[PDB]
């Protein structure tokens, strides 16, 4: 059945983080949220809405898995988007992106399941699930390895979510964003770089060759995603990749639409690469097109200029090399 | 890192099943030996050596952190057998399979982590995590039979991923070994050597389900125990994976039938029946590397193994 | 759509083993046309070699003007000429890419001059789609002589294949597509595994299994191959689509072969491992669900029954 | 085994097109030339040298195998570039595409095989080949009708020994030709500050060469004896992008005030694989050294002059 958005008990793990602050932000006025997150990132605390009546904030750790199922107790839509996603993280500590990830993961469908009152799970995954296949635990540089141990730690996760669907009827959706940008994203990816870069008419180096491949969702674009997501019946039992089939580029070519649109004087060089990466595949985006209504509305050059207006906005917040 | 198998204290998950029985049998003598096990299988307490003054049973659930850190405490050999393999099981509860292979297989490496005295982790995995790769989660629509096979492969596959992160971040000296079918004496088992033996032994038909052109891979049991000797000894071992088996015993279902009562000179007939469940195509991988760096290549054939078999079947 | 008398059918290749079978089963109630080079001569031998419908016309499909000339007003044109020779002693991928790639293409044009074709039937094969794993630029010890040469013909037929889409799409020329799993039966000796392995198996001899014994062939029987070519000669779907025609229940290793031929026959041959000859290439087998569901076909000659017949026939034939 | 390029016969198939009459260029004033080629292009009569006293030009098919035989006789160094390639020709029909490439190919390798002096029979293939209108259809079909082509050189090289050499080139551009591809279009656009569309999605991946590159390129594997039974993919890996992404950098380098904007493909997305170039770097010590910014620069300089 359709789920109406308002009047409803939302428990979200990783809910202090970028995405959930985003989206509790558009939900909070006219629904109960409840964030179960360790504060390793804490963007919430920085938002208007931070002391809301409808917001809690439970700090808990998703491998702890009697603390989870309490907390998610009568919880109707239950959002799991705690994870670790750094690949600097994940070379140092391979394990522990594994152990969160995967093992978290299990931890949040169990308590999902046992509230006994869960009308949508959503699970984030990752885009790179797809790319990952053709590569083998047998087999690249560290950036390569710590990609591929991030993106095997998501595809168990979906598999976990797969068999609670199966066996229990738990209402799942798997969602797989690509890299999210936009206003909101502090973060030093390459958007956020080359942006701040540009500017400044700063110089941007390509590392590499610049052929490597990088596909973008804006912000807004992802979270009219993930409210069909969260209430269309025909998402149950599906798994969704979503973005922007026209914000696919090179990294190269990135750093040329950012300095066209932003009409930066900026220098584009080539620089050595410092490690080598695993080549992943784009995947398809077409059946959240067919099943959940979205289409991706923001383009390149509007979400590049609406993202560097917000990062001049803000410009005392941040600093990199 | 050459590891003398003696004098050495040895820990097993699952060591009351079928590997892990068969090889206490073969360490027991000379080995400090502790089995973890909830004893959802026993072969080990049917063995003569299942009261060895040498051996201690640990009932426990791999899911118990605490307690299998606990016991696995001292330990220097630690042994991972523990795992659903069952495809009824798996269909009827699939994440209980996903859950005691993946979360299991997490305690275990944590529990070898915190003794911190361990010179060899080997986890058992499964053939089919090669075959898996063709198929996707979010494709399944298989029959029950090929999604309960495909659910215990990608499990199994995570265990073998945890494993590789542990070793290369804590340089635990981990192994992983992906055993094919095995059959042979002490087995009287289920699947279908032992079933085809046993029909074949007495005319009874035996009947294919299907085609007949589904690929199974076998190992016979002596030959997979001295790959796992090598395994838990050798230097060359360490943060590697190897395929164990027999590229001579690869053959069909309907091939394995005419193989049988050939060999066991037989007057079964062998008849077609319908398919109950379609099921999940998977590639056999290579086993050339378990010869490069174990020095391990399988002896004993199907003919020469299946006889063995069906002597010791007739026998009991 | 078509029946199968009263027919112009020109086939090239006409003498070989497929075409010499067909033959048999049409030249009753067909004005039939053979065009062969006589590499191979199957149809000599027949009883049907010299009967009133018949006409031979000794020519190569690659001598363009004559194939074009020969084929005018051709009703039902088969093209079933072509050579492998992946186990020849002599390796000639030359010949084997010019005779089938270029003969396919003067087979079709002489096809679509006449004019009056309502039926194309090209034989390709089995191995097209296990093809694409492997590029021709990484070719090593790693393929052998016997890999390389089984991939030779391989993407020789995969050409003949995208020349007939082409004239299909083009030209509207009414092709099927029709891909024999390995062809055993009676009516020739043949060199391929079964007919080596029964013979031997027939006088106790010893079979020898040539590296590990896990590589899979795929059989069809004859009379079921035969079956199948009257159906995509006659029914209205076949047309514009391509089949795979065998039977799901002959797909073996060569080792379970060895068995079940010993088993079937009632040897006394041992069954011994050797070291392979040649490195080879690894080829799947397509699924064969469409040419039932289009066709009507399914094969219903298994494996047991298949050796008995063709035992029989090497056996009343030496 | 080193092959100087002077003072040698020279026989090539298809030397009347761009890249034939661009090689002639630079071979003309030191080799004996022969161009067989039925005109379909002609670029060479536009050229001062197409009157050159060492050239020769046959006006003759591929598909007539006598002919080019007897055409061949005595040709040191084989080029083989006609082929029905541009989709201005492929689409017009996939049966003569598929003939003309594969066949053709098989004739010219007869041909220089019969002739026995060939030192090197050099064939062009095209990137695409390790990748439902009557557009896409030409395009599947000019891949693999190039495919097939690879397939017989690689038999010639094997049974006969014929010291052939397959060059895959990126799409090729550069000053010499308006052009007809996706850089030709969008740079006159661009300069005009005229609107670029982009059917599709516009994440279409397309590598290019430049012509001078690509010229370096084929010199270093007509001499190189290290070249002789390889394949090569001929490039820079510099230049690979999206079509978004090169209409975007376009107007950058050029200071354009085009807009870009999206238009309906009912065609669907070919995502093709782009291959890798190191091994031409490694054997023939060939390296592109003309990037997509000077490039697309000495493109829009020729195209200004014209
Ligand atoms: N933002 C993107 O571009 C993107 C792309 C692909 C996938 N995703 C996925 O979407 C989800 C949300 O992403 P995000 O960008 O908001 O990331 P984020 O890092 O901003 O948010 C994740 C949150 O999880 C919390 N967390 C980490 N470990 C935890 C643990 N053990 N227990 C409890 N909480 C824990 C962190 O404190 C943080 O607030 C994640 O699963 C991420 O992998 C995001
Ligand atoms: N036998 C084979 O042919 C084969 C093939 C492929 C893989 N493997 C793997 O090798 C290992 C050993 O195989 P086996 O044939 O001896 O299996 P088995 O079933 O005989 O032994 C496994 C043992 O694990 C125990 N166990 C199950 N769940 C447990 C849990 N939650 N906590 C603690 N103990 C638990 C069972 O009681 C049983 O004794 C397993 O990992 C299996 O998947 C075996
Ligand atoms: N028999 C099989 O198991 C099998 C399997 C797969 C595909 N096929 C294909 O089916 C078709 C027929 O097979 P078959 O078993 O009858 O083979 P076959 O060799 O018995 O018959 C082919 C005929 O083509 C003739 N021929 C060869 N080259 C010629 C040329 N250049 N010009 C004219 N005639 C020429 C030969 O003389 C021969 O009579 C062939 O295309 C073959 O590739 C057969
Ligand atoms: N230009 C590129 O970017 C590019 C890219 C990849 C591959 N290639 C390949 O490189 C070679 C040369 O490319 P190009 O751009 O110079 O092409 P082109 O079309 O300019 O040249 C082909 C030439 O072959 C001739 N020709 C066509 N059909 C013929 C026939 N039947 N017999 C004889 N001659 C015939 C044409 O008249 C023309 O002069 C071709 O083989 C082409 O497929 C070119
Ligand atoms: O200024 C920059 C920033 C990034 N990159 C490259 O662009 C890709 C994307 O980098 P990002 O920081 O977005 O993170 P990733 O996607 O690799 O995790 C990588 O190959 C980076 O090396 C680059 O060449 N220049
Ligand atoms: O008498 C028998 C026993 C098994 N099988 C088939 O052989 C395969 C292997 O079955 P087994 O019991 O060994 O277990 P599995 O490997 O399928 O888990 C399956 O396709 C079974 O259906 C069969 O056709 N006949
Ligand atoms: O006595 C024999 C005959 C054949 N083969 C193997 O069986 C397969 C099929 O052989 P066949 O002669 O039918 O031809 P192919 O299909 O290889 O062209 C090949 O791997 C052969 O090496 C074998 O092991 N023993
Ligand atoms: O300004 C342009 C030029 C090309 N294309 C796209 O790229 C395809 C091929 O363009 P190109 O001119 O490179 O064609 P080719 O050289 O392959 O014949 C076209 O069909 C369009 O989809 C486009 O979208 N905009
Ligand atoms: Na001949």
């Amino acid at each position: 059945h359709m789920i109406e958005l308002t009047g409803k008990k939302i428990f979200i793990t990783g809910g202090a983080g970028f995405i959930g602050s985003t989206l509790i932000g558009r939900l909070i006025e006219n629904n109960e949220m409840i964030v179960y997150d360790n504060l390793e990132r804490n963007t919430l605390k920085s938002q208007p809405f931070a002391n809301h009546k409808n917001l809690t904030l439970i700090q808990g750790n998703v491998l702890d898995q009697e603390k989870i199922i309490e907390a998610a107790k009568g919880s109707e839509i239950f959002i799991h988007a705690a994870a670790i996603a750094g690949i600097d993280n994940t070379v140092k500590s391979p394990v522990r992106t594994m152990t969160v990830n995967m093992i978290g993961t299990a931890n949040a469908l169990e308590a999902a399941h046992q509230a006994g009152t869960v009308q949508r799970f959503l699970e984030f995954s990752t885009s790179e699930v797809f790319g990952s296949r053709a590569y083998r635990v047998d087999e690249t540089g560290a950036v390569g390895e710590a990609r591929w141990t991030y993106a095997v730690s998501k595809l168990a996760g979906e598999h976990l979510t797969h068999a609670y669907n199966r066996e229990h009827g738990l209402p799942t959706v798997t969602f797989r964003p690509f890299n999210v940008y936009g206003p909101g994203q502090i973060g030093e990816g390459a958007i956020s770089i080359m942006i701040r870069k540009a500017l400044n008419n700063e110089d941007i180096y390509i590392f590499g060759d610049g052929s490597q491949i990088r596909a973008w969702c804006y912000v807004d674009d992802m979270i009219d995603a993930l409210m069909k997501a969260l209430s269309v019946p025909q998402a149950i039992g599906e798994s969704f990749n979503i973005g922007n089939a026209r914000a696919i580029t090179t990294i190269y070519g990135l750093a040329q639409t950012i300095c066209r649109v932003l009409n930066s004087k900026s220098e584009i060089i080539f620089r050595e690469a410092l490690s080598a990466d695993i080549e992943l595949r784009i995947p398809n985006v077409d059946k959240s097109e067919e099943l959940l209504g979205f289409k991706a509305q923001v383009d390149l050059e509007e979400g590049l200029i609406r993202t560097a207006d917000w990062l001049s906005a803000n410009m005392n917040d941040l600093p990199v090399m």
